[PDB]
């Protein structure tokens, strides 16, 4: 029931998120990301834009993969400093009202039952605005700040994820059932403990008493999102994800992967609708094409190519010692007129793309000029809502339906397993 | 030279914190709590009060320990349901300017490396304003709900303890080295990386690599609240607290506890300002001293009795099967006229008093009442600040002392070690 896409910001509580070395750019402002303020205006920017979401990634690491020296990550801010995604997000809570607040918390990093009783929590007090990117691996350092030797092997790490939403969705759906909160003053009862249970929840990671400690939130389990690539990945994403975050290189490379994802939700048990792909992109913008080509020219100076390497040579492996289009395995930019970006991204949507994961050259320049200048545009052709729809998250990307999940999604079945 | 009164109030994100089943007063709104709204409104009093804090208590876990069943937890709401204070002062940032907002967080419900980086977070976007209630405790399930058989023992509670301040302190002062943001665009540095280390901490149950991820912060360190009131603890307290919260139950009962902490802190290696005996109390008032006893009355109907012993009895083992005077193990009451509540406060002061540690029997009654009434009376005889001194909550707690903590607090050693 949506024919308008999903827009979605993907930033990163960092100095230099995404076209690294871009932090330099005298125009910039991203330098302030530690700053409540700084934020707010990017918040409010995209909530001008009719923005469904703003997502911040997040590392619990750093690692010197590029030769032996960590000099360049610090020199060139390559994703450190990192500050916490949750935290700003509830900073965030006041200064929007229907813009979705979205954040990535991996496995190691936090205790399903922290992270649940955190997760309703935010829940509550956005409003039922939450979203979580669900984060199954991190690096090598990433462990080492949680004691641990190595990492655990790839496709032990989605095992372990399985148990996770095992335990969270326990937590959520399963503990406090239906009408368990009473509120009544003259009867002098607030909860029917007929109604909370224990998770009793025993395997060979977690074992977990319960009950759950909140009320149950507007969205209870938060609207999940999951960026899983890898065959035990795009299968942990067919199987709990409501929008995966993928990054195919054209159009026909995400007609095959919506193919896929397809096959896989149905194997899943749900729906073809039940899941938005969700690409990867950027945009630069001007009136003519001249003056969008002449943008990128002045972005693009301040692309440092060393420290594209770093953090390439952190994830491929290979240690880099054309090269400049390498930020295309992290965004599809897309430069032009509005006309030209609403004309490319026609081809996307009928390529099966559900959403734009929009991430930042420059901030506030980029959110801006696409607010400014794109999304009107969009909005004409009917690509991009006039106005938000009351409700959840889950409500607004899913027009239909209920506040709570689909009973075809793994949450669901945990509904009421202990009364 | 802090020659005002500290003020904090005392509260926790659940329905009924202080005087167990006082949320059936139809007066009280305490039934709000999880909402956002409930809390800027409590919020926003007390800054117009000019407390120096607000502080949020915070469980990870309910427990049985009343006899036959669990219900009596649920339909009184003690201290159940219980939702994260670290979001909630987070979501407050906004709706505050000067105010101090606290929050416990236990060892037990998140890992050094975590909760250093959440607080530093929470330290930049509130600008200097965080406070950490150090808990070393938890109930059994809360050790259930991160699957453990059993408690570990009350000694070793504080010898984890002293580990956990060990990884923190290395993180947020030893790390970062003074001058490591540089920021310089023309240059292309952004931070010096000779001045970020490795924490390289290998003790009892702890392993961090680190170097910690954030940019330091206005406090670095938190600002340091701790409640430890047996031996282990008050010795912890004393060795790294900034404000304790103390239950002395009369004004003899400080003026001996007050000469006990001054050795404690003298062989802590501490000076005799350097920490503060900050007191649990609850105040009613009126205009006449009949008017304040006929307020006492009306919400005393709602004090629930059965719940107060389940809660005393969560905490010291045993299930029950005056006795109204249990309410003096968690705060010290007055009523009266406002003359009254300062006459008597002075005596507490004089005993050695630094701080009220004020908590709700109704919101957001007891604190506008106290904010009203109170505050002016004592700003009047100086005990009570005028206005908001600029600077951190450090800055605030102890005029003309250096944001970052002194040389004398175990925290300062951190610093410089690893260059
Ligand atoms: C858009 C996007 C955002 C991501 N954000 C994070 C993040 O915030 N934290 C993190 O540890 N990993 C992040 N990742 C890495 C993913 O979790 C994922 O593990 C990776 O893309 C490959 O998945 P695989 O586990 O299927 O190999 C992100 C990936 C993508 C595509
Ligand atoms: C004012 C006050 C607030 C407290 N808040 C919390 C809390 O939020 N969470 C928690 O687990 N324990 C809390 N405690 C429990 C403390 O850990 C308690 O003082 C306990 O006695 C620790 O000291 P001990 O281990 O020496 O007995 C609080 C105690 C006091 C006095």
């Amino acid at each position: 029931m949506r024919d308008t896409l999903v827009l979605n910001a993907f930033h990163m509580n960092t100095v230099c998120h995404m076209y690294d070395g871009g932090w330099r750019n005298p125009a910039d402002r991203q330098v302030e990301f530690a700053t409540l303020e700084f934020w707010k205006e990017v918040a409010q920017t995209l909530e001008r834009g009719f923005f469904d979401s703003l997502f911040f990634a997040d590392v619990m690491g750093t690692d010197a993969a590029y030769g032996d020296s960590w000099d360049i990550y610090a020199e060139q801010g390559i994703h450190f400093p990192m500050h916490d995604a949750a935290s700003l997000v509830a900073a965030l809570i006041p200064h929007t009202e229907h813009l979705g607040l979205t954040f990535s918390s991996s496995v190691i990093q936090d205790h399903p039952f922290s992270f649940a009783k955190r997760a309703s929590t935010l829940d509550h007090l956005s409003g039922g605005r939450v979203g979580w990117n669900i984060v199954t691996g991190g690096t090598i350092n990433a462990s080492q700040n949680f004691g641990y030797d190595s990492l655990v092997p790839h496709d032990e790490r989605y095992a372990i994820g399985e148990e996770y939403m095992e335990v969270v969705y326990k937590l959520w759906e399963g503990s406090w059932d239906e009408g368990a909160l009473v509120a009544d003053k003259t009867k002098g009862i607030y909860a029917d403990p007929s109604k909370i249970h224990k998770i009793n929840h025993r395997g060979e990671r977690y074992r977990v008493a319960g009950p759950h400690l909140t009320l149950p939130s507007p969205q209870r389990t938060p609207f999940l999102f999951q960026a899983g690539a890898s065959t035990a990945g795009r299968a942990f994403a067919s199987r709990h994800a409501e929008a995966t975050l993928v990054l195919c290189l054209t159009p026909d490379s995400m007609r095959v992967a919506y193919k896929q994802m397809q096959e896989l939700l149905a194997a899943a048990g749900r729906a073809s609708d039940d899941l938005l792909m969700v690409q990867g992109m950027s945009f630069i913008v001007g009136s003519t094409e001249e003056e969008a080509r002449r943008k990128a020219e002045e972005q693009d100076q301040y692309l440092d190519v060393d420290a594209l390497a770093a953090r390439v040579s952190r994830d491929l492996g290979v240690d880099l010692s054309k090269v400049k289009d390498l930020p295309l395995l992290y965004s599809i930019r897309i430069v032009g007129t509005p006309e030209t970006i609403a004309d490319e991204l026609t081809e996307w949507r009928d390529a099966g793309m559900g959403g734009i994961n929009m991430a930042a050259q420059m901030l506030p320049g980029t959110d801006a000029d696409f607010v400014d200048y794109v999304v009107p545009e969009l909005q004409r052709r009917g690509m991009v809502q006039h106005e938000y729809r009351p409700g959840t998250l889950r409500e607004k990307v899913f027009p239909g339906r209920d506040r709570l999940l689909n009973e075809r999604h793994p949450a669901s079945r945990y509904r009421g397993i202990f009364s």
